């Protein structure tokens, strides 16, 4: 009914035009003109519309003026590597402002948010990340990654199924609100699960003390103090593939202090001094950037 | 008041005992045995109360029976180095759960929550952190340090003021539930702030790429790999006092990754090579127990 | 996104107003002109566009012409000694009530205010008085002096150290709901609180004998009565710096009651007899305006 | 109904006690003091019930053994110059606070008040300070004065026409929540209005310059700084009586500022100088408790 | 399940009592006379269980003490032409309070109203007037007639069906809150309808000249002023029975004003003079109760 | 700052006019007739703005062509014997149903009702009954008569005592919500007070038996039947006054069936035989139209 009303303001043209080749100089062909010219509150002066009786139609062409005019309005704007955010939270909010420097799309059921979701550097998709045809208002398909952090444990781990329905294999990274569903929050589908309390929890628990290992945590992840934790990966061939983390003495080299190692999907913190260094390995260390570029040199080909 | 009706339960018995050494068989020594034994619905049959006339006022032993009954019930009821948290949160939840091998007191709002903060090894104390009079329920002045975390960022603030109010060294912690409000919640008197939130965030668009930068923090506060984060302190008399973090070697020497090093209230990640350790220096490292242990050594005395 | 449909806005201008210099009487010159003449609905008539075949061009600058100007509207409104009262309550009103004669602006969270604040003479900020950022909107740093007044004793200890955070020396005048909270409030930095139930509540139990107590009070702050309660300073070099309360006779002299003298930040109320005035003292007393002028004098110079 | 099962409970001890003296040993005196005996849980053993056929009858004294104490338990406990305050606000509580040393009871809708109402010095009534019904639970007839103040400044005028219905002559003191409605709370009956809000607000407003003027008004009230407004009356045969006010100097003589004299209903604060006092004359001042007992001899007489 | 367990302390009884023949003196016809007697905490000592073996079994006696006392006590209390009123709001009540003198059973929904319902001369019957199971816990097919009131027409028009479904005789009689809803409420079977705002409503409309009108009604319906609107019958041998109303002068004879004659489930009311009284006919007219008995025996045989 | 607005676009006018006379044929007269005729989206063609560089200053015109166009919009609608009902209930509307032939005002806080209010003949004011201003925002002063209803009889009660405040004459109509404050209505100010619930709750239980009773109330206030309940007046000089009711045969001459006579605020309902006409006395009687007209003449002069 809506697409119904563009053609009664369509037949006003042919109902206001068609009286200009009639009731004045005739010209079936430039009628629609002076129809489009007047209704467009324009009147350039191609046909002043001089008969009087002529001055009757032209007056219907100035009442039906806005109903062709406040019609076309909303008719004419009811036509005309990215990574994805379910849910708008703290978390999320907090997230979107790293990845400040890139694509992202936030995808919430709460209008009132889209405003916010701009003001950070990130675009909006109205809709419910439960709902799939939503998660695909977003492009889950073409997600890079997709975060995920809705209200409820149960909601989100709702939305992951949903995303794995569509593309199988995207990168899934959710918070967990509690512990006791960090197991099904993988199950899922879920790759990478990520609970701010448990950390928060155990962070307070452990700076009754001294609250240095609560001073690390917050403050390598901050962009500060020059020192930045990096994941360096070996290249194929490597002047390293075989060699002993004991024997390559990477920091001394580098000066890069290596937490650990990773073989996809896991990783190793202390590493044993035995351990080997292989191809798709990848390093997870703290160093000046200095250090970093010198410990990817040192491995280079 | 409540306290006020034992003592016409009381006299109940001084009263109703003492009708028995002039309504019966003489002796005001055991008027009382013969009271109380009538009121708590025994009757061995120490006298059985003969005397008509004294039935009339056994019967007034009969009526008040329950007028001590029912009241010394809820009276004898009513009788017979800690940590407080304030708040009730999955964080603290989770932070309880390492604190289980101590002393903890939860100070909260709502009751419902006491059955749990219970089967969970804590202490409950019903009150409003908010309050001053109830943070005393739980004896802040004597807490060795308080966990603040409450609904809202300003409910928190509050409580650390009135924390403040009390004992005005107490070392406070407390979760910030917005970024916004770190320096705040500082500013009213925090010693340490952990933003759950802020931590998320951050971890989430770092594992966007490849989750071991994530993968880190929530495994190191892990109890398990054995592999344990450490703050290790250096002797007033130590045999590195002085010596440069490059000279000690101490991971060559020790096995156990050092992270940062710490001088009260402040922590550096990759100390530089010229740093040199003092005394009450802490050491924030990464090892195997027996690392750590020998690690403790290679600075004693 | 909503600055880059400007560029859609602005490629049909030179799309629109290129076919005019091509279809018409040729003017690479005046033609965004045309176009931008025709798409405002003006039609002076510099080009009535006569062409036939450029009149399905005219046709185009036609369907086009709300394209540019329900899009430039959005993008035109998109670019282009004061006392401020954080939170908007009947407290807050009845203030706004008496700094009628001056700068004043509120700032509130709900935006159904505005429409009223305006009705008194203020202006508003609509924004939260716990978000700094939302506290400059205000611009507190030049503020004259800040009044709190949020819903809860919590906020408004917020609200006070992130005024604090800003400018550490404004006039901070705080409402406190609650009288356990008045102390913490002056520790987040209001530097005088007002309590309006404790004064209520005295008022009330003093008022069940004789109502003079609470109808002193009620009608001294009045703008009736004549009599008014005035705080008149003593200059630098007074004909009293030195004199005793007793020997210059105030009452007596000038009809002025002193209520009290006050030393900065405090305020003796019936001053001993042996009181000496000194220079910065203020004397706290109600009187006719005449008896205050006379008292002004018997003190000047 | 519920004084009608004590009948029952009753008649369970004449059918109870009446097998007694017919199932078993003859006694038609000693027939009740085996059934209160027995249902007492008693079981002395003046009479093990011994007859089988009287055993089936001491069953059913077994049995309607709690059906009498149970019974007579609620019942027992069902038998064994004061202020009424409609409405529990923190107005109403401290003011309540100040009442403390004496019969005040507090009449509200919401039970989870009570025990708190308890706490502090007051009886509470459980009613609905609106129904008149309930403000005869409070026995408002007899109320010394009844204070009102109520979630809306409706309710309150409504309680108060409420109050009028029944004793049209008590005091009756209410707290306004508007300004707007502090002439149609008197209309309603109410003899004293206190305006917290306009209270408040004034004393901001005039305390962005120095905050002398609001520091007297609270500190005034406040039982401290030994200083307390008091309101002392000139007895009939007073050495005063037709003198001036000028002429007494009652400061130099007493010490006890007197900020206002009244006149039942009415108060003058800076009373001019040929002022005369009188008999009912009110004194409405300020003073240490001894110039205060010095004013009072200073007239005695 | 809850009349299961007293089969289980009804068990103990003959376990209980049991070894009371066979660990101690032999008396298979007193051994549950001495269960009883030691269960009911009485002791009056026909067997003070002497046997040491015995005592282990007596033992047993007062563990099992508790689970036969605590027990036959719920369920001791577990069992030891009238209208019914569907639903409890303001219209019922004050309709329960004219119907006082009999006997009226209240079903509702919200228990906190039975209290009330009792207090006001009627029996509570707790459930939804909308299941028809409940309708029965009222017993609606021997109710005289059901009055039906819920907070919703909806409701309403449902109970009706509901009631209809039982005895489809019953006399209903509904109020209507909303007049666009009176004919839905007779379909689904309400008899009398009665919509107190459609009055209300009129009575205000026709009061704003002079307020007879409305005080008609009001006052009618009043048990004050003597006057009483009744309905008299006219008997089957009625000395007027073919009589015209003119021809009668039933005001002038009796003094009874007559504002109407009705023919069941029909009224007129100014009858026209040529009206003829028949049998079943019954007479609506208000009058001092003398007039009314006057008039019952002028129509007498 | 809303009436501040325009005067940036009465700037633009003095900016974008005065371009006209400066860039283009001098004429400082007709120059903002230029302005108004552009932004005014007429483009008549009194200057076609012709110049290349006053091109750039006839776009400014285009541009701040909307920023007057919009604006003085808003600006331009920001300047340019009746019934009051508080309060908008089913009552009300069905009383607003029979005031439909006259100028009636429904003040109402809900603004969702406007539209309904409009669709029954009434004109809206949106404002809340309660607060004076807005109850004058009515005009009460001037209202022929007040109907109140409000929610809670409390917030009648209040916006009675609100209208007393202004027109202490007004006739107020009130319908209580709860029998037991129609007093407490009445003290308020209101002076007729109708009570839907307790006529309907009676006329229901006088609809057990049979249902005439509650027929009559409902039918007579309807207009149907012919039948029509009327309150006649008796004329100043009239063939009545000082006739005894028994004398004059009202009904026998009339028709008109009298249930009753009115001395103003006070109505007799069986009027004794030797009732005697008065002058301001009213008559209420039921009767065929004809009849009335006849009863009316019966007494004329
Ligand atoms: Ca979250
Ligand atoms: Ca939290
Ligand atoms: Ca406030
Ligand atoms: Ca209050
Ligand atoms: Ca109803
Ligand atoms: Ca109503």
């Amino acid at each position: 009914p809506a697409t119904r009303i563009l053609l009664l303001v369509l037949a006003v043209i042919i109902y206001g035009t068609a009286g200009f080749h009639f009731i004045e100089g005739e010209s079936w062909t430039v009628s629609l003109y002076w129809t489009f010219v007047t209704i467009a509150t324009v009147g350039y002066g191609d046909y002043s519309p001089s008969t009087p009786l002529g001055m009757y139609f032209t007056v219907t062409l100035i009442v039906l003026g806005i109903g062709t005019f406040a019609v076309a309005v909303e008719r004419l704007l009811e036509f005309l590597r990215h990574v994805v955010i379910c849910g708008w939270s703290e978390s999320t909010l907090e997230c979107l402002r790293e990845l400040r420097g890139s694509e992202v799309f936030v995808l919430a059921e709460d209008e009132n948010v889209r405003k916010k979701v701009l003001r950070s550097g990130a675009n909006f998709v109205h809709g419910d990340p439960t709902r799939v045809s939503d998660l695909e208002k977003a492009n889950v398909r073409g997600a890079r990654a997709v975060i995920v952090d809705l209200e409820s444990d149960s909601e989100t781990i709702h939305c992951i199924l949903g995303i794995r329905k569509i593309d199988e294999s995207v990168r899934i990274i959710a918070e967990a609100e509690r512990y006791e569903n960090i197991e099904q929050l993988r199950m899922a589908g879920a790759d990478q699960v990520i609970s701010p309390f448990v950390i928060s929890g155990r962070l307070m628990s452990r700076s009754i003390d001294d609250g240095y290992e609560a001073m690390f945590v917050q403050d390598v992840l901050a962009e500060e103090s020059t020192r930045r934790m990096v994941e360096v990966p070996i290249p194929e061939g490597s002047k390293l593939e075989g060699v002993s983390v004991l024997d390559a003495d990477i920091h001394d080299v580098t000066g890069v202090i290596i937490i650990g190692v990773g073989r996809g999907d896991e990783l190793i913190i202390d590493p044993p001094r035995d351990y080997s260094f292989r191809a798709g390995d990848i390093i997870l260390g703290i160093g000046k950037p200095e250090e970093i570029e010198r410990l990817k040199n040192y491995i280079s080909a």
